[PDB]
């Protein structure tokens, strides 16, 4: 059933995943010295290429591959259009490894054919709370705690093969080469997400969407109008009214995050993330990189009253090409990022996220049901979509957890 995934150190079935009781590695211990020093073999008409993702022109070359060949829906209505600025932000965080950015080009004329990218992340990925309780009940606490320390691993994203090269077994070669380059730096686990079901997720959540510009969403067929709206004289007017928002934020003291806020935002974020079974650990440098505002890319606001930062939220921008429509070229989506609330309820904090995103010309707000995202769905008028995000580890046995026990946002 899976000619490639059956050869890899991942759980092979749900059932297998149902026997997993402690976090830990799948494969035998290996050293850097055991890992091939030469690149994985590839056909003579192709070559490996390491783009420099801080150099405008190489970022542009990767941006065009993804614009034309990255994820699209099944009806081919929308395709992601991650911006050049977003790609530099996502793939060059503090201490990134340039060698983990891996491309294939056609050797004759250098046509870009494929990409995959890894970045470092410091992840809490030890045995989850409900399984540590089982371990206590059995006298097995030492084995359950073995891998509690946060681990320096690889986050994989942006796997893409050109549409003309589909179904030729190029993605397995990309994945093996990326695994070799990560292993040559003495890293042995990765985390990744996909919409598709592969062997075997440790967590799965539905996507949720909150309409900000419902007339455009309906025009482009992102949205339909629920059937009940047909009992009105003016279904579209009633839909627009339903999703109307304030024109300015409601929380006293909301403002954009600035560099001086980094230590307090780090403290309140890390205290909050600690409560989830799987979640990242960020240094000051990483808080600065992932949360300070960046035009067109990431938007972050703190609540400061009386000179103290008590809450914050962030969102990022991923546009999509609207493939078929004649009225619109782009869908402008805002995605819920990290947040923390200590002074107000989360619904009250996230309402201001929707207000700011709407004021800035976003069409929809998207999120997965990770973190405490379920706690504001109904009041803030999010609805579940048809999509899911499934969370996977490479070379890590892990019990199944609920998506509300995941605190890692994946771009
Ligand atoms: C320690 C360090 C470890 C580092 C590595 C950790 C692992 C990272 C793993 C990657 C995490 C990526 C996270 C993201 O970026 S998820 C986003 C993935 N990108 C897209 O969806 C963009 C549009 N599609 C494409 O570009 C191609 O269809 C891709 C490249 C997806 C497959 O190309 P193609 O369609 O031309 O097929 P093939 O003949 O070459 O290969 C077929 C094999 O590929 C398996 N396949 C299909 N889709 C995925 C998928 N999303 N993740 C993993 N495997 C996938 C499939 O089951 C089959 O294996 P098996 O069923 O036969 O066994
Ligand atoms: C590239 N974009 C646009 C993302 C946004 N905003 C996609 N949008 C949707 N949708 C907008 C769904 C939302 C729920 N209803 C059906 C369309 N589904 C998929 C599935 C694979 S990619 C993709
Ligand atoms: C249904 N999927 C998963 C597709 C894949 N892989 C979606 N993914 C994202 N993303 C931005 C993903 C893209 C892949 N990396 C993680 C985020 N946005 C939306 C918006 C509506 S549906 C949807
Ligand atoms: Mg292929």
């Amino acid at each position: 059933a899976h000619a490639f995934w059956s050869t890899q150190p991942v759980p092979q079935t749900e059932d297998e995943t149902e026997k997993i009781v402690f976090a830990g590695p799948m494969d035998e211990p290996k050293t850097v010295a055991d890992i091939p020093e030469e690149p994985y073999p590839i056909a003579s008409t192709f070559e490996w290429w390491t783009p420099n993702m801080e150099a405008a022109d190489d970022i542009h070359a990767i941006y065009e591959l993804l614009r034309d060949n990255y994820v699209e829906d099944d009806d081919s209505m929308f395709r992601f259009n991650y911006s050049e600025e977003f790609l530099q932000w996502a793939l060059c965080p503090p201490n990134y490894i340039p060698d983990w950015h891996v491309a294939v080009r056609r050797k004759a004329d250098k046509k870009l054919l494929a990409f995959i990218a890894g970045v470092p992340v410091t992840l809490r990925m030890g045995t989850p709370k409900y399984m540590k309780v089982k371990a206590q009940e059995k006298g097995e606490g030492e084995e359950a705690a073995k891998y509690d320390e946060p681990r320096h691993i690889c986050e994989i994203n942006f796997l893409c093969v050109h549409k003309q090269l589909r179904e030729k077994r190029l993605a397995p070669i990309l994945i093996k080469e990326a695994t070799r380059r990560v292993n040559r730096t003495n890293v042995w686990q990765a985390v990744y997400t996909a919409g598709v079901l592969l062997p075997t997720p440790y967590a799965s959540g539905q996507y949720f969407h909150r309409s900000l510009n419902p007339e455009k969403l309906v025009e482009i067929r992102f949205s339909g109008i629920p059937a009940q709206y047909q009992k009105f004289q003016n279904p579209m007017a009633m839909l627009k009214r339903n999703y109307q928002l304030p024109s300015a934020p409601k929380n006293s003291g909301l403002r954009e995050m600035k560099p001086s806020d980094v230590p307090q935002v780090r403290r309140i974020l890390m205290n909050y993330l600690d409560s989830f079974d799987v979640g990242p650990v960020f240094s000051d440098a990483e808080i600065s990189h992932y949360l300070l505002p960046r035009d067109g890319v990431v938007f972050t606001y703190v609540v400061e009253n009386d000179k103290k930062v008590t809450d914050f939220f962030s969102f990022y921008r991923i546009p999509s090409t609207v493939i078929g429509n004649s009225n619109y070229n782009l869908l402008n989506a805002a995605y819920v990022h990290y947040y923390a609330a200590t002074s107000i309820p989360l619904h009250q904090l996230i309402l201001d996220l929707l207000i700011v995103a709407h004021s800035r010309g976003f069409d929809v707000c998207n999120m997965v049901e990770i973190l405490d995202n379920r706690s504001f769905v109904e009041q803030l008028k999010f609805g579940a979509g048809d999509g899911h995000l499934r969370y996977y580890f490479y070379n890590w046995a892990y019990p199944k957890i609920k998506p509300s026990q995941v605190a890692l946002v994946m771009l």
